[PDB]
């Protein structure tokens, strides 16, 4: 589930207010030093994909010679091919304000022995669905000698790996809370207790799970979980086929 931030200050100073016989009145962010999530980071703890990985035809190109003499033929390719990856936060933390943050993981994918960087985009404030398409630009040419008489067909091959991983949450939480206290006294009258409290403290004494506070750096650590999946084209391959015309050999 996701920590909301306004609830543990809530519950804070609502047991404050009990423990020093106050009536809790309200409680909020700090304008001048909001309760705030930063150096949001999303690791992934298994980088290694075992996942099988999927030979995409990019395109498909011919080159025929009908003549008597040999030539130099000259594949150039270039696609522009979309994978997408989508991440979902399961434990998360949020100070009432969502955020999308940026990601990456340098993934290895061990069916082919080859790494790939993927990117992806999440928000550890909320469980929903977060997806980004990447574009890559895949450029590769080929040179060719066609025998007369002969077809040269150059068929342009992506590989595109698949992953589903578990990732590992992690961001900054500091900042300080506002919390209004009154005692009521005699005829119709009452004094407020206005206390600002460091939101390190708050999430100490409820005892919040997934923190580890540092009153050293004035500031608790969040350690959350979520999931990413999604493909990537991993590396590409030009395949040339050579072949006699009809009555040829």
């Amino acid at each position: 589930a996701i920590i909301n931030l306004l609830r543990e200050l809530e519950i804070y100073g609502m047991q404050y207010a009990n423990s020093h016989q106050y009536t809790y009145g309200s409680s909020y962010s700090d304008d001048t030093n909001p309760i705030r999530i930063a150096g949001l980071d999303a690791r992934i703890p298994d980088p290694i994909v075992t996942d099988p990985v999927n030979h995409i035809v990019l395109d498909r190109r011919i080159i025929t010679n009908t003549t008597s003499n040999s030539l130099e033929g000259v594949f150039s390719f270039s696609n522009a091919y979309t994978s997408r990856t989508s991440s979902q936060t399961r434990d998360g933390v949020t100070a009432g304000t969502n955020i999308t943050g940026k990601y990456f993981a340098n993934l290895f994918f061990e069916q082919v022995g080859l790494s790939g960087r993927i990117a992806f985009e999440g928000a550890v404030t909320n469980e929903n669905k977060y997806t980004l398409d990447a574009t890559q630009d895949f450029r590769d040419s080929q040179t060719i000698r066609v025998p007369p008489f002969h077809r040269a067909t150059g068929v342009y091959t992506l590989e595109q790996g698949a992953f589903e991983k578990m990732t590992v949450l992690e961001c900054v939480v500091s900042g300080n809370g506002i919390i209004r206290y009154y005692r009521t006294l005699p005829d119709n009258s009452y004094t407020e207790i206005v206390q600002r409290v460091n939101i390190i403290d708050v999430l100490q004494a409820n005892g919040t799970p997934g923190f580890t506070i540092s009153k050293e750096q004035n500031r608790a650590y969040f350690t959350g979980e979520g999931t990413i999946s999604g493909q990537i084209g991993l590396q590409t391959f030009i395949d040339v086929v050579i072949e006699p015309l009809p009555g040829h050999a």
